[PDB]
């Protein structure tokens, strides 16, 4: 039993409260930049992580309660050519001990280890034949990087994004929504996730962003701000 | 300047933390009944409103900072015959001394007076010829019953559809979703809205709903939970 | 089942968050100004009550839970002779319907009635020989205006006072401390309270504070601030 | 600018949301063992720190604005011989690196270094008499083991404890009190402390304790649950 929460409207460099894995850094302007840039051009082969310092309990094996939690951030995702943009940005939830995984369409978070399980929240620009739909998407995952679910994302390069995440343990629903309060336009996706069944009781949580492994297919992953809120009853 | 938050996972019967306007009661089994049902059969020229018990502050005049505040909630909308639904069901916030205006289209929330306004967000079940689009759909309507924006909306007839609301007055962005957790279906809407320049510095919210006018056209409009919160910053 | 939590670092007049009864009012400045006050003088066999405009849920009879709340708030007692003080300021909880009692050493919150059931923190700036111990002094009352318990009270003559008070369900514990940041003193005072056997189910809660009968026994009793958090555990 | 805010009705042992240093341990119960124990009985020359894994942001050096936060924990002190206790348990605010420092008397949080800055409020069970008045007593301290204020406290051997610490950063007050609910016993203490004069920008957070340095003054130093909560203001 317990909870967690914070807010963070901008990122500050050098503080312990994220644990930055892969190419993942603070700008001095308080930018999560996620994947490599150089000179303002984001580099191909990247991948960068930044998960909260302290994991929080999802559910309690003691008393079967599941939590209920929220999350919200900001992001941009600039490309210099907004045809050829790869791969994407993921929130998501591993065990305790996580560390990067796969480069390019792995997004970082997946690699069947039954270590190695994880949930997250997919915004993915570039659509791999193998496993995924047609143009950039939204999509949950669980386990694998194919999405249980989809549902088409009308990027825009270089623009603010909020996002929204929230989980009902109830009815084990979880739904994501992402927005661009600048353009008014709005996209979102639900699906039943039993995070009891899939997840360890404590998590750790965060970001994940791979750039494309091909010349020409990068794009930057960075975020803004940051708040999460979880309640696991007693 | 301040805060106001609070949740209901059911509500209770005959207790001063809502305020009942028009048909509007709450069931022995602590469910909101907005408009009135006989013997199972929801009722024509039905209007009900809600409003928590006490207001909270949106603006402050002195400082001129705006509030940001998020709510969630269920419902159902339940009808004899799907084919033929009416009207409607909103969540809106307006004037603390707010009362019930016009029946059927205008969903008890608009009737243009200085001292009528009205921000709300509308699960509109019946298309209005004279200022609604096609089909049911979600509206963000800001002191008409013209929505500034709508997106399509499927209702699934006595589903339990799931709410969530959110306004961020850094971007004056409006958010609202609809979610059927057993149904894996979601819906989204967005749109700026400058709360300051249209709500006065404190402001009474809730819901209301009303049934057609014209026999047949019945639905119920019943909340079955609510949490909200808001933040005005100092 | 629910909660509640609000904040209020100054009062605006003229707004239905909160319920006035007897001489209480709130000044233009945003001082709750419980008792009148003439000229800056207080005056005699004055009574003033506070409510929130919604009551809470401190205990359910379904489950058989208890909540658990803490409320924090500064208030100034100010006296033209510190000699002659009366008769105090009161924090309390009571059923929804609760309206003003006796005047004077009740405190506007007693007059046995078991539908008058009270629980309340007193700060009483004057000895009553028939119940109240010697001095000035914080007490914890339950039903009556005899306290339960007592501790001694260093009343600082128009000094701002911040009061913190709390109530951990599971040991039924209600605990009150004041504090006056400016001077650094600070009285504190603990006594088991079974709210679920005292008060019903739902309740409002608030400020009652009264001047003394006799002449020049006065006193102001304003509070400035306002802070609120309730949680009933499901 | 941000917040944190969090609650553990109990410890999970083997989970990083605590930074573990020196002696302490949490047990299979869930205790948090700050001190060592063998068999029942403490030993002496132990030292134990507990620190959450993030550290918070406790003021903002581009605004100036300075956070307020409180924190609440139940803790026990059980020894041999009541009449030999030492030294102490203390919740502490410091650098994001701090480390274990001094044995005994220096309660394991003071060893002057500018770069040890430090802030805390101790539950002294020994007077040592170069520093400390007579009796065990609750003190204030920063940066030295010699408290800016204490207040005499009634120690009650292996009875839990509920402790309360605010900190209002407007009045740049700092009140700490500990009751004992099963007894109804209370005590408080408050002190001015000027956060943002005496610490960095950002500090990790906890708890230390230490037992007598001389054979037969040993002591448990058990915290059984913790909650906390800061708000930086934007
Ligand atoms: C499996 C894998 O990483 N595939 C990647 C794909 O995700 C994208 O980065 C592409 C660039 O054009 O290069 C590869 O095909
Ligand atoms: C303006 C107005 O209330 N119009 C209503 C419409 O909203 C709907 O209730 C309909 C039923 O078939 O009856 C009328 O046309
Ligand atoms: C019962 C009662 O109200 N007693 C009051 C006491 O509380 C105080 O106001 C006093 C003034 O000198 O006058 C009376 O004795
Ligand atoms: C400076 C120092 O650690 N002094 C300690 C004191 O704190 C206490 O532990 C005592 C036991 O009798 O032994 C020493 O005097
Ligand atoms: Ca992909
Ligand atoms: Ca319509
Ligand atoms: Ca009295
Ligand atoms: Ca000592």
């Amino acid at each position: 039993t317990g909870s967690l929460s914070f807010s963070f409207p901008k990122f500050a460099p050098n503080q312990p409260y994220l644990i930055n894995q892969g190419d993942a850094l603070v700008t001095s302007t308080g930018v999560l930049q996620l994947t490599n840039v150089v000179n303002g051009v984001p580099s191909s082969k990247s991948l960068g992580r930044a998960l909260y310092a302290a994991p929080f309990q999802i559910w309690d094996s003691t008393t079967g309660n599941v939590a209920s939690f929220v999350t919200s951030f900001t992001f941009i995702i600039q490309a210099p050519n907004p045809a050829t943009t790869a791969d994407g940005l993921a929130f998501f939830l591993a065990p305790v001990d996580t560390q990067p995984l796969d480069l390019g369409g792995m997004l970082g978070i997946f690699k069947f280890n039954k270590s190695n399980q994880i949930v997250a929240v997919e915004f993915d620009t570039f659509s791999n034949g193998d496993w995924d739909p047609k143009g950039r998407h939204l999509g949950i995952n669980v386990n694998s990087i194919e999405s249980i679910k989809t549902v088409p994302w009308n990027w825009t390069n270089g623009e603010v994004a909020n996002v929204f995440i929230s989980y009902e343990a109830s009815t084990k629903s979880l739904t994501a929504s992402l927005v661009y309060p600048s353009l008014e336009t709005s996209f979102i996706i639900d699906a039943i996730v039993d995070v009891k069944i899939v997840l360890p009781e404590w998590v750790r949580f965060g970001f994940s962003a791979t750039t494309g492994i091909d010349k020409g297919y990068v794009q930057t992953n960075d975020v803004l701000s940051w708040s999460f809120e979880s309640n696991l009853p007693g």
